[PDB]
C-alpha cells in the first residue's frame, strides 16, 4: 500500500460530465509526489469548452497523494487500500445552485495511479455562477474533515468549498463523501489543501494546469 | 388553465438521461385526453438500446392529463400552473442499487404539450437488475399520494413503485416528487393509475408503446 508512494507517481485523470445535459470529457496527466504532498497535473478538455467552471471541477478530478506525517500514517486510509484501489462517492450541493453526484475508482493501473470518475448534475441554473462561468479562476484552501464509517468499512468526509465570483460574493458548494476499499480505518482528522490554477501558453484547447500542496494534521 | 385541457393534447417527451456514464436519449410522441385521462404514448431511443429497463423510465416519462372530476377541481395543480408549466423533480432509490435523480420541465410549447427532462444516475450495480435489464417488462397501478407544499408554492408527493423481477422477485422503487410552478394548492388527495406497456412490431430502434390512465380521488 504505503510501498507505492514512496516516491513519484504517474497520474492519468479521466471524467465525463453531464451538467445539465450538456457532456464533457477531460483528460488529466501528471505526477504525484507523496511524500510532500504535491500535485502537478494538465487537464484537457477533450469536448471543447466546458460548460462548467474549472474551479468547480478541481475536486473532483487523488488524496492518496496527500502527505501524512508519521505521527498520522496509521490514519492515512486512502494509500492503505491500494493498488487495489478505491471507490470515491461525492454529493456536491452548490448552494442556490445546482448539485453534482460523483462515482470515481482510484486504483494502479500498471504503475500509473488512475482516477476513472462520472459526474453527473441538473438543476444548475443558466444565467447563475456555475453555468453562467461567474466564477473566479482560483482556488481556496480548505480544511477536509475525515470520519471513519466502521459500517462500510471505509471513510465519509464533509466539508465547503468557497469559490470567489466576480463578485466578490462566495459561491459556496457542500460537499458530502464517501468511500470504500474495493477489496486502514482511522480516527477523525482533517486535510490542508493548498491549491493554484494555471493555463499554458501553447494550448489551444480549453485547459486547466493544476498544483496542489496537501498534506494532513 | 384548465380550459387547455378539454380535449385531445398533442405531447412531447424528451429525456436525457446519463446513469454509469450509459448516455442516452428518450423520445415521445402521442395524445393526452384529460377529460378521460387516456395518455397514449410512443417512446423511441434515439441512441440504440437503453442501458436500463423501459418500466424504470415510466414514471420519468404529464400528470396534467390525469382525470379530475368535476367536485375536486380546484385542486388540479397541475393544469392550472400553465401554460407557462410546472417543474418536477424526483429522487429514485431503487432499493439495494442506485438512484434517478431527474428534473423535468413541462410546458406548453405551441399547442402540444411537451415534457423536457434531465435524468442522473449513479451507485448502479451492473449485473444488478437494472442495467441487467432483469425487469417485466410491465407496470402495475399504484396509488400516488399528493400533498401541498406551502414553502415551494407547490407540490410533494411520496410512492413506492413494485418492478416485477424475472426471478419472481420485486424491485422496489422509491419515488420522492416536488413540483413546483415556473411562471391553487390542492388539499390532500390522490392518483389511482394503470398502465399497458406494448410494442410495435413495425419498429426497429429500441422503444416502448404505452397506454395510461390516470384519475384523481
Amino acid at each position: 500500500g504505503e510501498e507505492l508512494f514512496t516516491g513519484v507517481v504517474p497520474i492519468l485523470i479521466e471524467l465525463d460530465g453531464d451538467v445539465n445535459g450538456h457532456k464533457f470529457f477531460v483528460r488529466g496527466e501528471g505526477e504525484g509526489d507523496a511524500t510532500i504532498g504535491k500535485l502537478s497535473l494538465k487537464f484537457i478538455a477533450t469536448t471543447g469548452k466546458l460548460p462548467v467552471p474549472w474551479p468547480t471541477l478541481v475536486t473532483t478530478l487523488v488524496q492518496a497523494f496527500s502527505r501524512y506525517p508519521d505521527h498520522m500514517k496509521r490514519h492515512d486510509f486512502f494509500k492503505s487500500a491500494m493498488p487495489e484501489g478505491y471507490v470515491q462517492e461525492r454529493t456536491i450541493y452548490f448552494k442556490d445552485d445546482g448539485t453534482y453526484k460523483t462515482r470515481a475508482e482510484v486504483k494502479f493501473e500498471g504503475d500509473t495511479l488512475v482516477n476513472r470518475i462520472h459526474l453527473c448534475g441538473i438543476d444548475f441554473k443558466e444565467d447563475g455562477n456555475i453555468l453562467g462561468h461567474k466564477l473566479e479562476y482560483n482556488f481556496n484552501s480548505h480544511k477536509v474533515y475525515i470520519t471513519a464509517d466502521k459500517q462500510n468499512n471505509g471513510i465519509k468526509a464533509n466539508f465547503t468549498i468557497r469559490h470567489n465570483v466576480e463578485d466578490g460574493s462566495v459561491q459556496l458548494a457542500d460537499h458530502y463523501q464517501q468511500n470504500t476499499p474495493i477489496g486502514d480505518l482511522p480516527d477523525d482528522h482533517y486535510l490542508s489543501t493548498q491549491t493554484i490554477l494555471s493555463k499554458d501558453l501553447n494550448e489551444k484547447r480549453d485547459h486547466m494546469v493544476l498544483l496542489e500542496y496537501v498534506t494532513a494534521a
